[PDB]
């Protein structure tokens, strides 16, 4: 059936660039993203670019540029007011440029993602969600070495709290394996937990991050429970602003050239 709504979805990401900063001897580099989503009855359109606009200052011969295109197609399946159903694609795909060595010097790769939607109702506060993240298009002739074509697994519970308050699990499963190799344990399973809580009140919008720790490699790394943080603000429902922030991992070194925060911030409007 051809669903009647229409609905627009634009939104930026942006990291420091040039408007807060405080240095006379020293600078980082901004990654400028743009996504634009469209919404038109069951079918949803998602896609985002990025881009890089960093200081220059002479540092080898020429600036080569690259961009990632990206792609989703959402689409609304349903079932029962219980059990509901979906499916969700995704299109990414690099370009490789070697100015070092002319000679037709070019790979050609794509990635197809499909991961569809699951719903479970067991209760009025019970929440039961999951979706598996398979990518499947290239061979990968170089990147063989790590992966290329794997399925994931990604559920998601949600539990409700209080009539302002909200929380929201996530199981992240990480998979790997050749095309045809023989091995017995080559595959690689890893296991990784992420929630977070929404927490809706007026036209302010927080929702915290909890990650786990000390369950895992040898040395010290996670700590604390509260590592993120998702911010947002709308001062005219439709814009708003939301801006990411961490505080995993130590930071312990010193440098003078390279510099990564672990803060985000992003704009997001509806048409």
């Amino acid at each position: 059936e051809e669903r009647n709504d229409w609905h627009f979805n634009i939104g930026a990401m942006y990291e420091i660039e040039n408007v807060e900063g405080y240095g006379e001897d020293m600078d980082g580099l901004a990654e400028p993203s743009v996504y634009f989503n469209a919404a038109n009855g069951p079918w949803r359109i998602a896609l985002a670019y990025y881009q890089e606009g960093p200081v220059d200052y002479s540092a080898g011969k020429r600036g080569t540029w690259f961009d990632r295109p990206e792609l989703e197609v959402h689409y609304q399946f349903l079932e029962n007011d219980d059990f509901s159903f979906g499916l969700t694609g995704g299109f990414r795909n690099y370009g490789y440029h070697y100015v070092d060595e002319p000679g037709k010097d070019t790979a050609n790769m794509q990635r197809w993602k499909i991961a569809p939607d699951w719903d479970v109702k067991l209760t009025d506060d019970l929440r039961f969600n999951g979706w598996l993240s398979m990518y499947k298009f290239a061979n990968d002739l170089n990147t063989t070495g790590y992966a290329d074509t794997r399925v994931e697994t990604e559920t998601g519970l949600q539990y409700t709290f209080n009539e302002t308050v909200a929380l929201r699990v996530n199981y992240y499963l990480e998979r790997g394996f050749n095309m045809d190799d023989s091995r017995n344990n080559g595959e690689f399973s890893t296991q990784e937990i992420r929630a977070y809580l929404p927490l809706t009140l007026g036209n302010h919008s927080v929702t915290p991050y909890t990650r786990i720790g000390l369950r895992w490699s040898n040395g010290e790394g996670h700590d604390f429970n509260r590592v993120g943080l998702f911010y947002g603000y709308d001062f005219q429902n439709g814009l708003s602003v939301s801006l990411e922030y961490a505080f995993e991992w130590q930071d312990h070194d010193e440098g003078d050239s390279d510099k990564f925060h672990y803060a985000g911030v992003g704009v997001n409007y509806s048409f």
